[PDB]
């Protein structure tokens, strides 16, 4: 009854990542994605296999994990991941494709925030959920489903937290993630690692960005911007640390806010978050769970 690699037949290639490369594929009749490790990968597809078993996970806003297995093929192993399977696919693909409504802005900027709420939230108890946190979010580590909803993906990196210990489960090393996408705190190194919240924080600077990415696509009246990653403007493509370091600690800028997102509300809604995500300062930046509550209030007035 339960899914395993033996019975899932490879269609299509997706794309690749950091580690693992994806593709489309059929099990019993139906469409899933399946992320594939050589054996010399074994630490980097555990790890994800390890993140996406945690108890109390899954959500709507995260994407859904199915299995972990093993697949010979006589010859050599491969070591696959096997989810749900998103037509759209990345956040970045369907940006780079469409422009979206303001209800379409609205409804992925919520599902992305409701997603890291979800990752970021400690349930204490017997079925407990340790917090999360991301360490690498960004466009191309976001889904879109048919309803125009987001799911997080990409978890390989993440770290997980232990209240009643105060301890992270591995020793993390420093700036693993996407370089466009380091907090200030990480690109210096100024980061405590010994504090989660620390993890949490950076992981919302990231969010503010992805957010400047979908707040261009929003067509108003056919008035919309083109398609750019943040920081287009001052960065060459793959910067490097000190690329970014210097544009985003030193000269301590940040992407442009155009002057007609303040000549809709919903948008001035998300450019007031974007700011509020960016600040310097990790202690003062929203938290996933305050930005879900503002943006679901701006939904329910919208009627989405
Ligand atoms: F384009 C896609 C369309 N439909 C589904 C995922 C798509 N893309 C992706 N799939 C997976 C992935 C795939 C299988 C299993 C796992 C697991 F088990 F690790 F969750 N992950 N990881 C990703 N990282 C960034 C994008 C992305």
């Amino acid at each position: 009854h339960m899914t395993i690699a033996r019975d899932i037949v490879l269609q299509e290639s997706i794309g690749k990542g950091r580690f693992g490369e994806v593709w489309r594929g059929k099990w019993r009749g139906e469409e899933v994605a399946v992320k594939i490790f050589s054996s010399r990968e074994e630490r980097s597809w555990f790890r994800e296999a390890e993140i996406y078993q945690t108890v109390m996970l899954r959500h709507e806003n995260i994407l859904g994990f199915i299995a972990a297995d093993n697949k010979d093929n006589g010859t050599w192993t491969q070591l696959w991941l096997v989810s749900d399977y998103h037509e759209h696919g990345s956040l970045f693909d369907y940006l780079n494709r469409y422009t979206v409504t303001v209800e379409g802005m609205i409804k992925l900027a919520l599902s992305t925030a409701s997603g890291l709420a979800h990752l970021h939230m400690e349930i204490v108890g017997t079925q407990g959920k340790p917090a999360i946190a991301h360490r690498d979010l960004k466009s191309k580590n976001i889904l879109v489903k048919k309803n125009g909803t987001c799911c997080i993906a990409d978890l390989g990196l993440a770290v997980r937290h232990d209240s009643a210990t105060d301890t992270i489960d591995i020793a993390p090393n420093h700036r693993v993630g996407t370089k466009r996408y380091m907090a200030p705190e990480v690109l210096d190194d100024s980061i405590n690692m010994k504090h989660f919240e620390s993890f949490k924080r950076a992981d919302i600077y990231a969010m503010g960005l992805v957010f400047w990415e979908i707040a261009r696509r929003c067509s108003i009246g056919g008035i919309h911007e083109d398609y750019q990653l943040p920081y287009y403007d001052l960065v060459p493509s793959d910067p490097s640390v000190e690329e970014m370091r210097k544009v985003v600690c030193e000269q301590k800028l940040r992407p442009n806010i155009p002057n007609r997102w303040q000549s809709c509300e919903a948008l001035r809604v998300m450019a007031k978050i974007m700011r509020e995500c960016w600040y310097a300062n990790g202690a003062a930046r929203l938290t996933a769970l305050r930005i879900k509550k503002t943006l679901s209030q701006l939904s329910q007035q919208e009627g989405i």
